């Protein structure tokens, strides 16, 4: 009721990270290996294409955060990187809809056309930001991001409480749960820790006065 | 004195990598020589997870201008503990022949390197722009983008050495323009001081040391 358990797919910053409902996890996996087949056929069958622009949907063959090998992903072209002295080819930045991670320096050769079903299938990665807090400065510092990451791996499970949504993200109070084993006759006890407040108390963020 | 160079890779105005232009073919031979040696080691070698900072190695990674992952001579610069998103140890590797840092490299992509292949001097020579420093704590994206723009805005790039730290060479970077002035006269070259251009644009400040 008050808390919904989630799986953390990818973390960029405390104001941008991506989750999924735990029961949905298998369907996400099925979608990913389904995506490999569709993308691979597309790549060799399609005519070569070089006209890629921002806002274009696509498949990208890229190595994501926890990938040992490059794999196909559903993506949206977020940026165009003009040729440079080190690299004389146009390249692109791609947002991976099922993971949430931005990938830079993607060659046109790694991009493939996307058909119309895999365009309207809802993105697996659900965007969130920590509610009621902001960085102490222009941007989230590396310390604060590292602190956030450290908190996430410091708990048994992760839970969110919704505080409304912005135009592309859901505002949440992130909860860490500890499980306490108290004898064979009694069930484990669960305690919840407020990660948002943990960032505040550690001096890694300050209260956002735009929130109520 | 000015020596023409090829820019291999740029991280920041205080960290970029060059080579002498005549060495370029020799670098190319080394890279595809590396492919042979590394692939051998990989299928040869016993599996290893013992990777530590300062360890010499081969890394199969997708570098900056690579469409596909390739083998590179490397040194492990960092160890990345497992996280909630990725439950495996990973490593950060510096590519000696390119100069670029690569993050999140799995142990499966790492291979042992033998010592003959290891002691060949790095193709990439480290440089930093002399007499300047960032305005803020660190180089801003604006300054880095400006620096990149300067490098591609000229016909050729040249360096003048003004001393060395222990791992990097302090230089004045020069951009050259060629001016065509009729069939009878040879073209004239004008040089622009890239270090100064950054100072002028307010993208950097004087070192005063």
């Amino acid at each position: 009721n008050k808390r919904t358990t989630v799986n953390i797919l990818y973390v960029r910053k405390p104001d941008e990270f991506y989750v999924t409902l735990p029961h949905f996890q298998k369907a996400i996996n099925n979608l990913q290996k389904s995506v490999q087949k569709a993308a691979a056929a597309m790549y060799q069958n399609m005519l070569p294409r070089t006209d890629w622009q921002v806002g274009d949907m696509c498949y990208a063959r890229v190595q994501a955060n926890c990938d040992s090998q490059a794999l196909w992903y559903r993506g949206v072209v977020t940026g165009v990187i003009p040729p440079g002295i080190t690299c004389p080819i146009v390249r692109y930045q791609v947002h991976l809809r099922d993971l949430g991670e931005l990938i830079d320096d993607v060659h046109s050769s790694s991009l493939a056309n996307i058909d119309e079903a895999d365009m309207r299938i809802s993105s697996s990665a659900k965007r969130c930001h920590l509610h009621g807090i902001r960085p102490i400065g222009d941007e989230w510092s590396k310390d604060a991001i590292d602190f956030f990451m450290d908190q996430l791996k410091a708990y048994n499970e992760i839970h969110v409480t919704g505080r409304g949504r912005t135009e592309n993200s859901l505002s949440v109070i992130l909860w860490g749960s500890l499980s306490i084993l108290t004898g064979p006759f009694s069930p484990a006890t669960i305690k919840y820790v407020n990660i948002n407040k943990a960032l505040l108390m550690a001096g890694m963020a300050e209260k956002d006065h735009n929130s109520d």
